[PDB]
């Protein structure tokens, strides 16, 4: 038992058997409204198909809302439908001034004459051609969204988009607004084609997400891939990135910068399995690190780190869910409900059930 | 024609990255002109050779105007269907301000889904037909509720890509009858091979929440009737203006003298053109606009008397002749002022993209 931690209850946030609902992020606005964004796409069983993967031309970015973390609006509102294909993993950032950024990335679906004419290299998965990143922005509390704004293509990235552009950077993971108002974003880039390898790189925005500048490599290895990453700034000003890996037995890793993101020291294993990671600063400046656990028993876990995020090896693991059906679940994202309660949202499935948004409400005193 | 003059042509929305087509347009009581259209990628953005009329990412979008000449440059989204691409947005504004936006859709299935489809289904361009759905706005087009799925009607043989009996649909204008009934002439596939469609009248007495089958409108052993605009005359005749297949692009008409309970035999109107749109002008004359997918390619119209009986003798107004390919047309008109009408349509010139355009007519 973990001092000061208790699960209040689990909740279902959005569930509809006709839909694959996945990859949530969530913010709470100054007016009290909790806004949770997620990817919604057809559950392909509605077309008589055998199963659903993570590409679909009609995957849209949608949201549901709550005043308390427990009662949710039943009909999702549309954040964004990309004119050129399906959209992924909406990642919300709310700035102190109320601006909301919603990062995403896309997949295009081409016909045979298009496939033949693609500039190489490109990335093909599930019959779809990768489009890379795009970001929507709202200055009215999410009532309307402007954009898309395309992140820069960064030098390590080798791919072209399905439309022949150099691939805009992208990721799944939390951005972080630094104390000086600069926005930190750790993005992924494909830096080798065969075998596929990705590395992480820090982008920085000094204009509240209108444009991004490359700052420094975050995690690079000759064999191990680094992809989904959440970034965090500690009270003393360290920049920390929590990293999903490929080729390292699902080991969750960390990389740190002590010079404001100009250089990162060597990446380290944190000592546990899980992905992807999300970090939330709690009211006492400790850090809730939540992650998916795609091993038996399938579910969602977390641990609470000290303020500087140095004690990940000794912080006890909080087990939130063990009842998952298949590995198609996870991607938790936490939000502070009030001084003593946190909602850890995630997407989930139980045996025989659809991919839906769910959450665990925690009491952290 | 006498007293009619083309004031000028306008570009309503054009972007080389997009195929923009199939417009419909209303003007709200506060004067704002709202034009809805289908927007899909021009497939050349993907290095493909051409663009057809199915795409999973075709969305219903709108641009707005106060005068019909200058238009908002960035389309707002009306609807993206969660299950596929959407077609031909057809707007009806009720006298009380409610707006209906009819549409229909295409789904894109994987091979194992294709193998398991319930037959008959309708396949075109690699996509499987979803049939109709209708969006509804009670706040002037700020938000849209739905979709509401029209009934499947007995003549229709197809199942949707999701295995349901196919909901009715069409491209064409609905019409609000003088008693508040909504008239809608829909299409149904009533023979699989060779394909044939027929038209049928649906009526709604609850402002578009539900629909009742009323009567067959146009059926033939061989000729198809598909896209149809419906219209109620001041005397109360119900008139439907019909696009055909199997009849040399002859524009046709069918009429009911009993409020839509029975239609008399369909007739040729004596000219080629499709699809048709009818607009009651301020003097109760009727502006019938249509695309002309023959040389010279473009947009044409005729002004009928109030009861729409003089189509054989009403002179043809030629609005455009500079079309590039046959992928153009589908005009829809809206009254700007007492003697100015905007005829919107989509269009292309040789080497140019599919874009929304219009011609402003002065009719005295």
């Amino acid at each position: 038992s973990i001092p000061g931690v208790r699960k209040v209850e689990d909740v279902v946030i959005y569930r509809n058997e006709k839909f694959h609902a996945a990859f949530p992020s969530v913010i709470k606005k100054k007016n009290g409204e909790i806004v949770l964004a997620f990817r919604r796409a057809p559950d392909r069983k509605v077309f008589g198909e055998k199963g659903t993967n993570h590409v679909d031309p009609n995957s849209y970015l949608v949201s549901v809302k709550s005043k308390d973390g427990k009662t949710w609006t039943p009909e999702p509102e549309l954040i964004y439908s990309h004119p050129f294909g399906g959209s992924q993993d909406p990642c919300l950032l709310q700035l102190k001034d109320g601006t909301i950024l919603c990062a995403s990335y896309g997949w295009a679906f081409l016909r045979p004459d298009g496939m033949e004419n693609l500039k190489k290299p490109y990335f093909l998965a599930g019959g779809a051609v990768f489009l890379g990143g795009y970001v929507l922005r709202s200055t009215d509390g999410g009532k309307s969204w402007q954009g898309p704004l395309y992140p820069p293509h960064i030098e390590p990235e080798i791919n072209y988009t399905a439309m022949g552009e150099k691939l805009p950077a992208y990721n799944r993971g939390a951005m972080y607004e630094g104390k000086n108002g600069r926005i930190l974003w750790v993005v992924a880039a494909t830096d080798r084609q065969s075998p596929n390898k990705t590395s992480n790189h820090l982008l920085i925005s000094d204009d509240k997400g209108l444009t991004w500048k490359y700052s420094a490599p975050v995690a690079v290895d000759e064999k191990v891939s680094f992809n989904e990453a959440s970034v965090y700034e500690t009270p003393k000003g360290d920049v920390v990135a929590f990293l999903r890996t490929a080729g390292l037995g699902d080991q969750a890793c960390i990389a740190r910068s002590v010079d404001g993101g100009k250089t990162f020291t060597a990446w380290e294993k944190m000592g546990f399995q899980g992905h992807p990671m999300h970090a939330l600063r709690l009211p006492d400046n400790r850090v809730l690190l939540s992650y998916g656990y795609r091993h038996k028993p399938l579910g969602i876990r977390a641990r609470i780190l000290n303020a500087e995020c140095t004690d990940f090896a000794t912080a006890p693991e909080i087990v939130l869910r063990t009842d998952g059906g298949t590995t198609d679940l996870g991607y938790p994202w936490a939000v502070q409900l009030d001084k003593n309660r946190v909602l850890v949202s995630y997407y989930f499935n139980v045996p025989g059930g659809p991919q839906h948004i769910a959450g665990s409400i925690l009491e952290i005193r």
